């Protein structure tokens, strides 16, 4: 199902500053990851954190519910990109808590800029990605819901007035993706090496946020760049990464992005 | 006392709530110390912490002149007591950031109750102590490198009599090697409430140890008094738990 705003609660800045202070300092425990990302599980039965610097506690308790919501966590990301990929009826809500301008999300053909307070529905089964082109903080609250007991996206709210499904979204404009531009991306066939394969993967993954092209093409480009490079082991690895990212196809155990 | 107020500043208890929340959750990890204490390095002679503490950062930046700013950190203390000592035989200022009613500092012959925002100078050369008789947070900004006549809260202590001294030496009937430390910390607290020089803590401990008839206790007490009152260094073989 396509991504869309479910509603939009207003956020009490000062009442919420100390909660972000906490979350930023909580240490939590320690692949295809880059940059800074971080999670603080809030619901999993609460956690030692809930009580710790509240407010969000209120929100997830005053805004949502129903006998089932199987999760909840903070989720920050600075100067990072998570490559496009599908995770595999498992609802999932996302709410950014602060103003981070160069922070975006993508899902199949769309690119969105979440604003403070909006509650978005995101689908796990589709090809998605997230990014932060800058170091400005982007703390978010994420709440997943449990179903297969037939629903209406309204019934995730404990109070149905919060539900406002028509708020318009910030959909960034993207430049047309020309054929000249595709050929230039293929020019990386000249410079890709096994020691920078991973770096190129991350670079290609960024293109769709600015240009009008499906993000799954990231993988087609990488495979072609690989063939242009004449490196057979690279071609094979770029094909496995693509089968893993858009096909959920399990990657071998011992599979390594940096040991060919 | 050689310590005194250096001029207040009133804290914006709203830009400060989040910083306090930051300082309280960060991991930091860390002999005569007991209870709860935690320090957050801010400026060493600047850290990943400074920018997540916007307001605190503003204050050390503009209220202070770095033309000799050695360093600054945050120091918290709950149900804790720093035994009275003199550091040796620089310039330290201290600013409590929260109202913790049962948190006190003492120096030579007076006891102080720092109120939020005041900027104090604490002398390291004379016998000093700090304590928090409760759990109420007492987050403080310590900056090591203007209104002096400001009136400080200098609690008024009760008279320390010979009768009280005697009750105190009754501890000689219960001291044991396993509660020696506890009694040290208990004794260290008397001067906050009673008008008696903090150093006398060590004289009671020594007199208590002698009445106990435990020579290893007497020698230990002497070592603590020399370390605390005379700044003599203890061995690395020294311990309050290993006899
Ligand atoms: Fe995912
Ligand atoms: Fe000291």
């Amino acid at each position: 199902m396509r991504s869309h705003i479910l509603g939009k609660i207003e956020l009490d800045q000062t009442r919420l500053a100390p909660d972000l202070a906490y979350l930023a300092a909580v240490p939590t425990v320690e692949e295809f990851s880059n940059g800074f990302w971080k999670h603080v599980p809030l619901w999993n039965q609460p956690t030692a954190h809930v009580e710790h610097v509240p407010y969000l506690k209120e929100i997830v308790t005053t805004v949502f519910d129903g006998t089932h919501l199987q999760m909840a966590r903070s989720r920050n990301l600075k100067n990072a990109i998570v490559i496009p990929h599908r995770d595999f009826r498992y609802f999932r809500t996302f709410m950014v808590l602060e103003d981070s301008p160069l922070a975006f999300h993508s899902n199949e053909d769309t690119v969105i800029h979440m604003r403070p307070g909006e509650i978005w529905f995101l689908d796990a089964a589709t090809v998605h990605s997230a990014v932060n082109f800058s170091e400005i903080s982007r703390q978010s609250l994420c709440v997943d819901f449990a179903f297969d007991g037939p629903f209406d996206e309204k019934e995730i709210f404990a109070d149905a007035t919060l539900y406002a499904p028509g708020s318009t979204p910030d959909l960034p404009e993207r430049r047309p993706f020309t054929a000249e531009h595709r050929r230039r991306i293929l020019s990386l066939g000249q410079v890709i090496e096994r020691e920078n394969f991973r770096d190129i993967l991350f670079l290609l993954s960024k293109v769709h946020y600015k240009y009008d092209v499906h993000p799954s093409e990231t993988y087609d480009w990488l495979i072609e760049i690989s063939k242009q490079a004449g490196d057979e082991k690279m071609v094979v690895k770029a094909e496995q990464i693509r089968d893993f990212a858009v096909e959920a196809r399990a990657l071998s155990e011992r599979f390594s992005l940096t040991s060919w």
